Protein backbone atom coordinates (compact mmCIF):
# COMPACT_ATOMS: atom_id res chain seq x y z
CA UNK A 1 0.00 0.00 0.00
CA UNK A 2 0.89 3.92 -0.17
CA UNK A 3 1.38 5.89 2.81
CA UNK A 4 -1.34 7.17 4.35
CA UNK A 5 -1.24 11.21 5.13
CA UNK A 6 -3.45 12.66 7.95
CA UNK A 7 -5.09 16.54 6.82
CA UNK A 8 -7.75 18.54 8.24
CA UNK A 9 -10.00 21.78 7.41
CA UNK A 10 -9.88 24.85 8.78
CA UNK A 11 -13.21 26.19 8.26
CA UNK A 12 -16.43 27.31 10.49
CA UNK A 13 -18.90 25.02 11.67
CA UNK A 14 -21.53 26.36 8.43
CA UNK A 15 -20.23 26.95 4.99
CA UNK A 16 -23.01 27.89 4.22
CA UNK A 17 -22.06 29.53 0.86
CA UNK A 18 -19.85 28.27 -2.17
CA UNK A 19 -16.19 28.77 -1.25
CA UNK A 20 -14.83 27.65 -4.35
CA UNK A 21 -15.96 27.44 -7.83
CA UNK A 22 -19.22 25.21 -9.02
CA UNK A 23 -18.63 22.03 -11.50
CA UNK A 24 -22.66 21.01 -11.89
CA UNK A 25 -25.46 21.77 -11.27
CA UNK A 26 -29.02 19.91 -10.98
CA UNK A 27 -32.79 20.69 -10.91
CA UNK A 28 -35.62 19.39 -8.86
CA UNK A 29 -38.39 20.37 -10.46
CA UNK A 30 -41.17 18.76 -8.28
CA UNK A 31 -39.45 20.76 -4.78
CA UNK A 32 -38.03 23.92 -6.61
CA UNK A 33 -34.57 22.84 -5.60
CA UNK A 34 -31.32 23.45 -7.33
CA UNK A 35 -28.43 20.97 -6.80
CA UNK A 36 -24.73 22.49 -6.73
CA UNK A 37 -21.65 20.42 -6.98
CA UNK A 38 -18.49 22.74 -4.93
CA UNK A 39 -15.04 22.57 -5.76
CA UNK A 40 -15.06 23.35 -2.16
CA UNK A 41 -16.06 19.31 -1.92
CA UNK A 42 -19.59 20.40 -0.63
CA UNK A 43 -23.11 19.43 -2.40
CA UNK A 44 -25.69 22.27 -1.19
CA UNK A 45 -29.78 22.20 -1.95
CA UNK A 46 -31.30 25.71 -2.60
CA UNK A 47 -34.53 26.94 -3.04
CA UNK A 48 -35.60 28.34 -6.54
CA UNK A 49 -38.87 29.67 -5.37
CA UNK A 50 -37.87 33.99 -6.20
CA UNK A 51 -40.62 34.49 -3.28
CA UNK A 52 -38.06 32.82 -0.74
CA UNK A 53 -35.85 35.51 1.31
CA UNK A 54 -32.81 33.00 1.83
CA UNK A 55 -32.74 30.41 -0.52
CA UNK A 56 -30.19 27.80 1.43
CA UNK A 57 -32.05 24.92 2.78
CA UNK A 58 -29.31 22.05 3.43
CA UNK A 59 -25.18 21.29 3.23
CA UNK A 60 -24.55 17.87 2.05
CA UNK A 61 -21.19 17.40 3.40
CA UNK A 62 -19.14 14.28 2.95
CA UNK A 63 -16.28 14.20 0.27
CA UNK A 64 -12.91 15.33 0.44
CA UNK A 65 -12.15 17.21 -2.50
CA UNK A 66 -13.80 18.42 -5.31
CA UNK A 67 -17.57 16.94 -6.30
CA UNK A 68 -16.75 17.16 -9.95
CA UNK A 69 -20.54 15.76 -11.74
CA UNK A 70 -23.90 15.18 -9.80
CA UNK A 71 -27.14 13.13 -11.18
CA UNK A 72 -30.28 13.96 -9.33
CA UNK A 73 -32.43 10.63 -10.11
CA UNK A 74 -35.75 8.33 -8.46
CA UNK A 75 -37.76 11.57 -8.78
CA UNK A 76 -35.38 13.48 -6.94
CA UNK A 77 -35.02 10.95 -4.32
CA UNK A 78 -31.17 10.26 -4.74
CA UNK A 79 -28.45 11.93 -5.84
CA UNK A 80 -25.18 10.83 -7.29
CA UNK A 81 -22.06 12.63 -6.46
CA UNK A 82 -18.61 11.76 -8.28
CA UNK A 83 -15.46 13.47 -6.42
CA UNK A 84 -11.57 13.88 -7.02
CA UNK A 85 -11.42 12.46 -3.57
CA UNK A 86 -11.76 8.75 -5.81
CA UNK A 87 -15.23 8.43 -5.12
CA UNK A 88 -18.82 7.70 -5.57
CA UNK A 89 -21.51 8.53 -3.23
CA UNK A 90 -24.76 7.88 -2.91
CA UNK A 91 -27.50 10.37 -1.12
CA UNK A 92 -30.65 10.33 -0.16
CA UNK A 93 -31.31 13.88 -1.93
CA UNK A 94 -34.91 14.60 0.09
CA UNK A 95 -33.18 14.44 3.73
CA UNK A 96 -29.29 15.31 2.10
CA UNK A 97 -27.54 12.63 3.80
CA UNK A 98 -24.83 9.87 2.64
CA UNK A 99 -26.48 6.48 2.38
CA UNK A 100 -22.91 4.71 0.36
CA UNK A 101 -19.40 5.14 -0.92
CA UNK A 102 -18.46 3.19 -4.10
CA UNK A 103 -14.73 2.92 -4.29
CA UNK A 104 -13.95 1.37 -7.67
CA UNK A 105 -12.26 3.82 -9.15
CA UNK A 106 -8.37 4.71 -8.46
CA UNK A 107 -7.93 7.67 -9.30
CA UNK A 108 -10.38 11.40 -9.73
CA UNK A 109 -13.91 11.05 -10.60
CA UNK A 110 -14.26 13.30 -13.43
CA UNK A 111 -18.03 12.74 -15.20
CA UNK A 112 -21.34 11.23 -14.67
CA UNK A 113 -24.21 10.35 -17.21
CA UNK A 114 -27.98 9.31 -16.24
CA UNK A 115 -30.56 6.87 -18.81
CA UNK A 116 -33.07 8.20 -16.52
CA UNK A 117 -35.98 5.68 -18.29
CA UNK A 118 -34.01 2.65 -16.70
CA UNK A 119 -32.44 4.60 -13.67
CA UNK A 120 -29.16 3.68 -14.18
CA UNK A 121 -25.89 6.17 -13.95
CA UNK A 122 -22.11 5.61 -15.26
CA UNK A 123 -19.25 7.26 -13.80
CA UNK A 124 -15.94 7.84 -15.19
CA UNK A 125 -12.12 9.46 -14.39
CA UNK A 126 -8.87 9.97 -14.89
CA UNK A 127 -7.79 6.12 -14.22
CA UNK A 128 -9.90 6.11 -18.07
CA UNK A 129 -12.25 3.32 -16.54
CA UNK A 130 -16.09 3.50 -16.64
CA UNK A 131 -18.62 1.63 -14.52
CA UNK A 132 -22.26 1.28 -14.92
CA UNK A 133 -24.61 1.60 -11.50
CA UNK A 134 -28.25 0.43 -11.24
CA UNK A 135 -29.30 2.87 -8.74
CA UNK A 136 -32.31 0.87 -7.76
CA UNK A 137 -30.06 -1.85 -6.75
CA UNK A 138 -27.77 0.56 -5.43
CA UNK A 139 -30.49 2.24 -2.84
CA UNK A 140 -31.41 -1.12 -1.93
CA UNK A 141 -28.05 -2.31 0.01
CA UNK A 142 -28.78 -2.84 3.44
CA UNK A 143 -26.02 -4.36 5.70
CA UNK A 144 -27.35 -8.02 4.95
CA UNK A 145 -27.77 -7.29 1.11
CA UNK A 146 -23.60 -6.91 1.30
CA UNK A 147 -22.99 -6.98 -2.48
CA UNK A 148 -23.52 -4.51 -5.61
CA UNK A 149 -22.50 -5.76 -9.47
CA UNK A 150 -20.50 -3.45 -11.41
CA UNK A 151 -19.70 -3.57 -15.33
CA UNK A 152 -17.08 -2.05 -16.57
CA UNK A 153 -16.48 -0.28 -20.22
CA UNK A 154 -12.80 -0.40 -21.44
CA UNK A 155 -11.40 0.75 -24.24
CA UNK A 156 -10.27 4.59 -23.20
CA UNK A 157 -6.70 5.27 -23.49
CA UNK A 158 -6.76 8.23 -22.04
CA UNK A 159 -8.52 10.20 -19.12
CA UNK A 160 -12.29 10.52 -19.58
CA UNK A 161 -13.66 14.17 -19.44
CA UNK A 162 -16.98 13.94 -20.51
CA UNK A 163 -19.33 11.17 -20.23
CA UNK A 164 -23.34 10.82 -21.68
CA UNK A 165 -26.15 8.36 -21.87
CA UNK A 166 -29.93 8.68 -24.02
CA UNK A 167 -32.60 8.61 -22.00
CA UNK A 168 -33.56 5.09 -23.14
CA UNK A 169 -30.28 3.46 -21.80
CA UNK A 170 -29.22 2.78 -24.91
CA UNK A 171 -26.17 4.43 -25.88
CA UNK A 172 -23.41 5.47 -23.76
CA UNK A 173 -20.63 8.28 -25.13
CA UNK A 174 -16.81 9.28 -23.28
CA UNK A 175 -14.78 12.19 -24.22
CA UNK A 176 -11.21 12.10 -23.61
CA UNK A 177 -8.03 13.94 -23.23
CA UNK A 178 -7.60 10.75 -26.80
CA UNK A 179 -9.94 13.58 -28.21
CA UNK A 180 -12.13 11.01 -29.41
CA UNK A 181 -16.10 10.33 -28.93
CA UNK A 182 -15.94 6.22 -27.66
CA UNK A 183 -19.53 4.72 -27.90
CA UNK A 184 -20.83 1.91 -26.16
CA UNK A 185 -24.24 0.10 -25.67
CA UNK A 186 -24.29 0.38 -22.11
CA UNK A 187 -26.82 -3.08 -22.57
CA UNK A 188 -24.05 -5.48 -23.87
CA UNK A 189 -21.20 -3.67 -23.14
CA UNK A 190 -19.84 -3.71 -26.35
CA UNK A 191 -17.84 -0.94 -28.20
CA UNK A 192 -20.30 0.45 -30.76
CA UNK A 193 -18.07 3.24 -32.94
CA UNK A 194 -15.20 5.51 -32.25
CA UNK A 195 -15.60 9.09 -33.77
CA UNK A 196 -12.49 10.93 -35.01
CA UNK A 197 -12.92 15.33 -35.16
CA UNK A 198 -12.12 16.81 -32.48
CA UNK A 199 -8.48 18.16 -32.22
CA UNK A 200 -7.85 18.92 -27.92
CA UNK A 201 -9.83 17.13 -25.17
CA UNK A 202 -13.61 16.67 -25.08
CA UNK A 203 -15.53 18.79 -22.52
CA UNK A 204 -19.54 18.11 -23.01
CA UNK A 205 -21.28 15.66 -24.40
CA UNK A 206 -24.96 15.48 -25.01
CA UNK A 207 -27.25 13.12 -26.70
CA UNK A 208 -30.79 13.13 -28.26
CA UNK A 209 -33.71 10.69 -26.38
CA UNK A 210 -32.83 7.99 -29.17
CA UNK A 211 -29.13 8.25 -28.40
CA UNK A 212 -29.08 8.76 -32.25
CA UNK A 213 -27.44 12.33 -32.49
CA UNK A 214 -24.75 13.54 -29.89
CA UNK A 215 -23.75 16.78 -29.15
CA UNK A 216 -20.29 17.46 -27.85
CA UNK A 217 -18.02 20.46 -26.88
CA UNK A 218 -14.30 20.77 -27.14
CA UNK A 219 -11.25 22.30 -25.67
CA UNK A 220 -10.51 22.88 -29.38
CA UNK A 221 -12.89 25.36 -29.37
CA UNK A 222 -15.53 23.66 -31.61
CA UNK A 223 -18.77 21.97 -30.80
CA UNK A 224 -19.70 19.11 -33.24
CA UNK A 225 -22.82 17.36 -33.85
CA UNK A 226 -22.27 13.87 -34.80
CA UNK A 227 -25.16 10.90 -36.55
CA UNK A 228 -24.24 7.95 -34.50
CA UNK A 229 -26.02 6.13 -37.36
CA UNK A 230 -23.77 7.25 -40.29
CA UNK A 231 -20.26 7.05 -37.56
CA UNK A 232 -19.67 10.22 -38.64
CA UNK A 233 -19.39 14.51 -37.36
CA UNK A 234 -22.39 15.73 -39.14
CA UNK A 235 -21.72 19.62 -38.26
CA UNK A 236 -19.13 21.90 -36.56
CA UNK A 237 -20.06 24.71 -35.34
CA UNK A 238 -17.00 27.11 -34.49
CA UNK A 239 -18.78 29.95 -32.09
CA UNK A 240 -15.92 30.15 -29.33
CA UNK A 241 -12.77 31.65 -28.97
CA UNK A 242 -11.37 29.13 -26.29
CA UNK A 243 -12.82 26.19 -25.12
CA UNK A 244 -16.26 24.80 -24.84
CA UNK A 245 -16.65 22.85 -21.32
CA UNK A 246 -20.53 23.21 -21.06
CA UNK A 247 -23.65 22.44 -22.84
CA UNK A 248 -27.44 22.54 -22.81
CA UNK A 249 -29.70 21.50 -25.71
CA UNK A 250 -33.33 22.07 -25.58
CA UNK A 251 -36.16 19.54 -25.63
CA UNK A 252 -36.74 20.27 -29.28
CA UNK A 253 -32.87 19.36 -29.93
CA UNK A 254 -32.72 22.74 -32.31
CA UNK A 255 -31.01 25.18 -30.01
CA UNK A 256 -27.71 24.62 -28.45
CA UNK A 257 -26.51 26.94 -25.15
CA UNK A 258 -22.44 26.88 -24.91
CA UNK A 259 -20.08 28.29 -22.38
CA UNK A 260 -16.58 27.98 -21.54
CA UNK A 261 -12.87 29.64 -20.90
CA UNK A 262 -14.52 33.02 -23.17
CA UNK A 263 -17.54 33.66 -20.33
CA UNK A 264 -19.88 34.54 -23.28
CA UNK A 265 -23.10 32.17 -22.99
CA UNK A 266 -24.46 31.44 -26.54
CA UNK A 267 -27.63 29.99 -27.92
CA UNK A 268 -27.25 28.83 -31.23
CA UNK A 269 -29.49 27.48 -33.68
CA UNK A 270 -28.28 24.01 -34.65
CA UNK A 271 -29.78 24.35 -38.62
CA UNK A 272 -28.51 27.70 -39.28
CA UNK A 273 -25.87 29.14 -36.40
CA UNK A 274 -25.71 32.03 -38.50
CA UNK A 275 -28.67 32.93 -35.64
CA UNK A 276 -26.85 33.35 -32.46
CA UNK A 277 -28.18 35.11 -29.57
CA UNK A 278 -25.28 36.01 -26.74
CA UNK A 279 -27.59 35.29 -23.71
CA UNK A 280 -24.88 37.50 -21.13
CA UNK A 281 -20.88 37.91 -20.93
CA UNK A 282 -20.65 36.17 -17.20
CA UNK A 283 -17.91 36.98 -14.83
CA UNK A 284 -15.68 34.22 -15.24
CA UNK A 285 -15.23 31.09 -16.97
CA UNK A 286 -18.43 29.14 -17.63
CA UNK A 287 -17.88 25.05 -15.94
CA UNK A 288 -21.34 24.01 -16.29
CA UNK A 289 -25.08 24.85 -17.32
CA UNK A 290 -28.73 23.49 -16.63
CA UNK A 291 -31.87 24.90 -18.55
CA UNK A 292 -34.99 25.63 -16.57
CA UNK A 293 -37.39 23.41 -18.50
CA UNK A 294 -40.28 24.59 -16.48
CA UNK A 295 -41.80 25.33 -19.98
CA UNK A 296 -41.49 25.47 -23.62
CA UNK A 297 -39.66 27.63 -24.66
CA UNK A 298 -37.14 27.17 -21.79
CA UNK A 299 -37.75 30.19 -19.52
CA UNK A 300 -34.03 30.88 -18.22
CA UNK A 301 -30.59 28.95 -17.74
CA UNK A 302 -28.68 28.25 -14.80
CA UNK A 303 -24.61 28.99 -15.03
CA UNK A 304 -21.53 27.52 -12.69
CA UNK A 305 -18.48 29.22 -13.01
CA UNK A 306 -14.72 29.08 -11.64
CA UNK A 307 -16.68 31.79 -9.11
CA UNK A 308 -18.55 30.92 -6.21
CA UNK A 309 -22.13 32.64 -6.63
CA UNK A 310 -24.84 30.81 -8.56
CA UNK A 311 -27.00 32.90 -11.39
CA UNK A 312 -30.10 32.42 -13.11
CA UNK A 313 -30.26 34.22 -16.29
CA UNK A 314 -33.79 34.38 -18.28
CA UNK A 315 -34.09 33.82 -21.82
CA UNK A 316 -37.45 35.43 -22.36
CA UNK A 317 -37.22 38.53 -25.10
CA UNK A 318 -35.10 35.54 -27.06
CA UNK A 319 -36.07 37.10 -30.65
CA UNK A 320 -25.41 40.65 -24.46
CA UNK A 321 -29.30 39.66 -23.90
CA UNK A 322 -29.82 40.75 -20.33
CA UNK A 323 -27.52 42.85 -18.14
CA UNK A 324 -27.95 41.43 -14.47
CA UNK A 325 -28.89 38.02 -13.48
CA UNK A 326 -32.57 36.98 -12.52
CA UNK A 327 -31.80 35.15 -9.71
CA UNK A 328 -28.67 35.33 -7.90
CA UNK A 329 -27.52 32.29 -5.23
CA UNK A 330 -24.46 34.35 -3.25
CA UNK A 331 -21.10 32.78 -2.72
CA UNK A 332 -18.65 33.08 -0.23
CA UNK A 333 -14.81 33.70 -0.76
CA UNK A 334 -12.24 31.63 -1.60
CA UNK A 335 -9.18 31.86 -0.22
CA UNK A 336 -6.21 32.36 -2.84
CA UNK A 337 -3.19 32.97 -1.44
CA UNK A 338 -1.34 32.00 1.48
CA UNK A 339 1.79 32.33 3.40
CA UNK A 340 3.82 30.54 6.38
CA UNK A 341 5.98 32.50 8.32
CA UNK A 342 9.22 31.28 9.49
CA UNK A 343 7.55 29.79 12.91
CA UNK A 344 6.13 27.09 10.74
CA UNK A 345 2.44 28.08 12.65
CA UNK A 346 1.42 31.18 11.84
CA UNK A 347 -0.21 31.65 7.99
CA UNK A 348 -1.36 35.00 6.55
CA UNK A 349 -4.35 34.69 3.68
CA UNK A 350 -5.73 36.74 1.27
CA UNK A 351 -8.92 36.14 -0.51
CA UNK A 352 -11.31 36.91 -3.37
CA UNK A 353 -12.71 39.81 -1.62
CA UNK A 354 -9.15 40.93 -0.66
CA UNK A 355 -9.86 40.37 2.97
CA UNK A 356 -6.71 39.59 4.84
CA UNK A 357 -6.49 36.98 7.97
CA UNK A 358 -3.83 35.68 10.28
CA UNK A 359 -4.43 31.83 11.07
CA UNK A 360 -3.17 29.52 13.89
CA UNK A 361 -1.80 26.10 11.85
CA UNK A 362 -1.37 24.43 14.99
CA UNK A 363 -4.77 25.35 16.73
CA UNK A 364 -6.39 25.12 13.40
CA UNK A 365 -8.31 28.06 13.99
CA UNK A 366 -8.46 32.09 12.76
CA UNK A 367 -6.34 34.32 14.74
CA UNK A 368 -7.78 37.92 13.66
CA UNK A 369 -9.51 39.57 10.63
CA UNK A 370 -7.39 42.03 9.61
CA UNK A 371 -9.80 43.51 6.71
CA UNK A 372 -8.50 44.65 3.27
CA UNK A 373 -4.55 45.58 4.07
CA UNK A 374 -2.02 45.14 2.07
CA UNK A 375 -1.26 41.64 1.63
CA UNK A 376 2.68 41.41 0.43
CA UNK A 377 3.20 44.33 3.37
CA UNK A 378 1.54 42.97 6.19
CA UNK A 379 3.98 40.04 5.23
CA UNK A 380 6.77 41.84 5.45
CA UNK A 381 5.61 43.45 8.83
CA UNK A 382 5.15 40.14 10.86
CA UNK A 383 8.24 38.40 9.38
CA UNK A 384 9.51 36.07 12.06
CA UNK A 385 13.49 35.65 12.40
CA UNK A 386 13.44 32.21 13.44
CA UNK A 387 14.17 28.58 11.87
CA UNK A 388 11.58 25.66 12.21
CA UNK A 389 11.76 22.75 9.96
CA UNK A 390 8.66 21.96 7.33
CA UNK A 391 6.12 19.93 8.67
CA UNK A 392 2.86 20.20 7.19
CA UNK A 393 1.66 21.47 3.77
CA UNK A 394 -0.55 23.66 2.68
CA UNK A 395 -3.14 23.34 -0.24
CA UNK A 396 -6.37 25.64 -1.46
CA UNK A 397 -7.68 23.63 -3.52
CA UNK A 398 -11.23 24.26 -1.91
CA UNK A 399 -10.96 27.63 -1.39
CA UNK A 400 -10.51 27.17 2.19
CA UNK A 401 -7.13 26.29 4.12
CA UNK A 402 -6.24 22.22 4.08
CA UNK A 403 -3.32 21.06 5.68
CA UNK A 404 -1.96 17.98 5.16
CA UNK A 405 0.60 16.24 7.78
CA UNK A 406 2.93 13.08 6.14
CA UNK A 407 5.01 10.40 8.06
CA UNK A 408 8.18 11.55 6.56
CA UNK A 409 8.21 15.31 8.24
CA UNK A 410 5.00 15.73 10.14
CA UNK A 411 7.63 14.96 13.39
CA UNK A 412 10.17 17.13 12.23
CA UNK A 413 9.60 20.76 14.19
CA UNK A 414 10.56 21.14 18.13
CA UNK A 415 9.20 24.27 20.01
CA UNK A 416 10.08 25.04 23.54
CA UNK A 417 7.10 25.28 25.58
CA UNK A 418 7.23 29.09 26.30
CA UNK A 419 8.50 29.85 23.23
CA UNK A 420 4.98 28.21 21.38
CA UNK A 421 2.87 30.64 23.78
CA UNK A 422 2.12 27.84 26.32
CA UNK A 423 3.63 26.91 29.87
CA UNK A 424 3.25 23.48 32.47
CA UNK A 425 1.27 23.22 35.48
CA UNK A 426 5.06 23.94 37.64
CA UNK A 427 6.83 27.07 35.80
CA UNK A 428 8.46 24.04 33.15
CA UNK A 429 9.82 24.81 29.82
CA UNK A 430 10.03 21.72 28.01
CA UNK A 431 10.54 20.69 24.50
CA UNK A 432 6.96 20.20 22.24
CA UNK A 433 6.94 18.27 18.59
CA UNK A 434 4.37 20.34 16.99
CA UNK A 435 3.26 17.56 15.11
CA UNK A 436 2.86 15.36 17.81
CA UNK A 437 0.61 17.90 19.58
CA UNK A 438 -1.73 18.69 16.69
CA UNK A 439 -2.39 14.90 16.20
CA UNK A 440 -3.58 13.89 19.75
CA UNK A 441 -5.68 17.18 19.02
CA UNK A 442 -7.47 15.83 16.29
CA UNK A 443 -7.93 12.33 17.87
CA UNK A 444 -8.71 14.16 21.42
CA UNK A 445 -11.87 12.50 21.27
CA UNK A 446 -11.27 8.83 19.95
CA UNK A 447 -11.39 6.84 23.29
CA UNK A 448 -8.65 4.34 22.52
CA UNK A 449 -6.27 7.38 22.73
CA UNK A 450 -7.58 8.15 26.38
CA UNK A 451 -5.71 7.82 29.89
CA UNK A 452 -7.17 6.57 32.80
CA UNK A 453 -6.28 8.80 36.05
CA UNK A 454 -3.95 8.10 39.20
CA UNK A 455 -11.74 11.13 38.82
CA UNK A 456 -11.31 12.43 35.22
CA UNK A 457 -9.72 11.18 31.97
CA UNK A 458 -6.83 12.80 30.12
CA UNK A 459 -7.66 13.72 26.48
CA UNK A 460 -5.50 15.15 23.97
CA UNK A 461 -2.09 16.91 24.34
CA UNK A 462 -2.60 18.85 27.40
CA UNK A 463 -1.96 22.91 26.00
CA UNK A 464 -4.63 23.29 23.38
CA UNK A 465 -7.90 21.77 21.48
CA UNK A 466 -8.31 22.19 17.84
CA UNK A 467 -11.96 23.23 16.98
CA UNK A 468 -14.64 20.47 17.71
CA UNK A 469 -16.38 20.39 13.61
CA UNK A 470 -12.84 20.42 12.35
CA UNK A 471 -13.03 17.98 9.37
CA UNK A 472 -10.13 15.41 10.14
CA UNK A 473 -9.35 13.02 6.49
CA UNK A 474 -7.19 10.33 6.31
CA UNK A 475 -5.80 9.46 2.84
CA UNK A 476 -3.25 7.69 0.25
CA UNK A 477 -0.69 9.95 -0.55
CA UNK A 478 -1.61 10.69 -4.22
CA UNK A 479 -4.35 7.87 -4.12
CA UNK A 480 -7.59 7.51 -2.48
CA UNK A 481 -9.55 8.97 0.30
CA UNK A 482 -9.92 6.26 3.35
CA UNK A 483 -11.80 8.19 5.81
CA UNK A 484 -13.33 11.10 6.96
CA UNK A 485 -15.12 12.58 10.41
CA UNK A 486 -15.36 15.56 12.47
CA UNK A 487 -13.05 15.70 15.19
CA UNK A 488 -16.02 15.56 17.71
CA UNK A 489 -17.39 12.42 16.46
CA UNK A 490 -14.57 10.04 17.23
CA UNK A 491 -16.51 8.75 20.44
CA UNK A 492 -18.98 7.14 17.62
CA UNK A 493 -19.29 3.52 17.44
CA UNK A 494 -19.12 3.28 13.70
CA UNK A 495 -16.21 6.31 14.05
CA UNK A 496 -13.82 4.24 16.28
CA UNK A 497 -13.86 1.50 14.26
CA UNK A 498 -13.18 3.04 10.78
CA UNK A 499 -10.32 4.96 12.88
CA UNK A 500 -9.12 1.55 13.96
CA UNK A 501 -9.28 0.34 10.13
CA UNK A 502 -7.69 3.31 8.79
CA UNK A 503 -5.38 5.38 11.04
CA UNK A 504 -1.83 4.96 10.20
CA UNK A 505 0.98 3.11 12.55
CA UNK A 506 2.48 6.07 12.68
CA UNK A 507 -0.16 8.21 14.04
CA UNK A 508 -0.71 5.28 16.25
CA UNK A 509 2.36 6.03 18.12
CA UNK A 510 2.26 9.04 18.98
CA UNK A 511 -1.84 9.04 19.85
CA UNK A 512 -2.54 5.48 21.38
CA UNK A 513 0.74 4.60 22.54
CA UNK A 514 1.87 7.89 23.58
CA UNK A 515 5.68 7.81 22.09
CA UNK A 516 6.29 11.40 21.39
CA UNK A 517 8.90 11.05 18.97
Amino acid sequence: RRKVQVSYVIRDEVEKYNRNGVNALQLDPALNRLFTAGRDSIIRIWSVNQHKQDPYIASMEHHTDWVNDIVLCCNGKTLISASSDTTVKVWNAHKGFCMSTLRTHKDYVKALAYAKDKELVASAGLDRQIFLWDVNTLTALTASNNTVTTSSLSGNKDSIYSLAMNQLGTIIVSGSTEKVLRVWDPRTCAKLMKLKGHTDNVKALLLNRDGTQCLSGSSDGTIRLWSLGQQRCIATYRVHDEGVWALQVNDAFTHVYSGGRDRKIYCTDLRNPDIRVLICEEKAPVLKMELDRSADPPPAIWVATTKSTVNKWTLKGIHPLCTQPDQVIKGGASIIQCHIFNDKRHILTKDTNNNVAYWDVLKACKVEDLGKVDFEDEIKKRFKMVYVPNWFSVDLKTGMLTITLDESDCFAAWVSAKDAGFSSPDGSDPKLNLGGLLLQALLEYWPRTHVNPMNRVQKGNGYFQVPPHTPVIFGEAGGRTLFRLLCRDSGGETESMLLNETVPQWVIDITVDKNMP
